[PDB]
């Protein structure tokens, strides 16, 4: 059967789009059962501003607390180079950057623009490829941003083409503000094929439309064997309230496997990981 892997976000991006802290000791028991779950990849922290993020201001105490399955590699994302040798002292395995598909939505998230913010960039990546470590990139608005609307399929396969430039193993096309539907998805990936093969590509689908795993299916149509869930879609959308956020990691899987996919995760095990979750998830 063919393979399909899934990076699990709850710890970083979901907790990180949540309005509360959970505790340090939460975050570290929360990873410790996503650790046996089944995952390849698992991002346990970010290492950003502890004023633009106070959601994961103890990265260093998680990295620190967290038990290593040593046959799972915990990854963190990474703003800059001061973030980089922070990542290193954790011992994170390996390291993820992340800029915007839209110029509006960096100079209002990164507060920069798109070219400066892969500029500031380059060095990180360097630094990560110097220390062997495996750099993956994040791509914000595949589909359509809050502040300048729809973005073209070329905006985001140039970005990503710089990114992969620069060194990433891998990217993830994130579509932010889960506005992207079978068509829209289509279109932006196969700008993106034509400059990377789908072998590198990974799928992050908000299901805030409820479309998440609709694009997705289209997703494993191109070619895409890699997608981004939080086991209990842990972590919603700003623009967007109470409405959901990131597609469900159950979901997928329960899904992916109904197509043949195997996923090589415990359902069982990420059912009840997701029920953790939503004991900070509601509160
Ligand atoms: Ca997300």
């Amino acid at each position: 059967a063919e393979h399909v892997e899934i990076v699990e976000m709850a710890a970083r991006d979901g907790l990180q789009n949540e309005k509360r802290f959970v505790p340090t000791a939460d975050k570290i028991a929360l990873i410790n059962r996503l650790s046996d779950c089944g995952y390849a990849r698992i991002e346990a922290t970010s290492f950003v501003s502890p004023k633009w993020v106070p959601q994961l201001a103890d990265s260093r105490e998680v990295m620190a607390g967290i038990r290593r399955a040593d046959g799972v590699r915990y990854s963190v994302l990474v703003p800059n180079m001061k973030g980089y040798e922070a990542a290193a002292a954790a011992h994170a395995d390996e390291i993820a950057v992340f800029i915007s598909a839209s110029e509006g939505f960096s100079k209002a998230n990164i507060n920069c623009t798109i070219a400066e913010s892969i500029e500031r960039l380059s060095p990180v990546i360097g630094a990560a490829i110097n220390d062997g470590l495996a750099i993956r990139g994040y791509v914000s608005c595949v589909v359509e941003c809050p502040y300048d609307g729809p973005v073209t399929p070329q905006a985001v396969a140039s970005v990503t083409e710089q990114l992969f430039s620069l060194g990433c193993h891998e990217v993830s096309l994130g579509d932010t503000i889960g506005r992207g539907t079978p068509d829209t998805v289509a279109a932006m990936l196969d700008a993106v094929l034509a400059i990377a093969p789908a072998h590198s590509l990974a799928g992050h689908y908000h299901d805030t439309g409820g479309r998440a795993l609709d694009n997705i299916r289209v997703s494993l149509e191109k070619g895409l064997r890699v997608f981004d869930a939080s086991v209990g879609g842990l972590g919603g959308c700003p623009f967007a309230p109470g409405a959901k956020g990131n597609v469900d990691t159950v979901a997928v899987v329960e899904m992916l496997h109904e197509m043949g996919f195997e996923t090589g995760l415990d359902l069982d095990r990420l059912r009840s990981a997701g029920l953790f979750t939503q004991a900070l998830r509601q509160d």
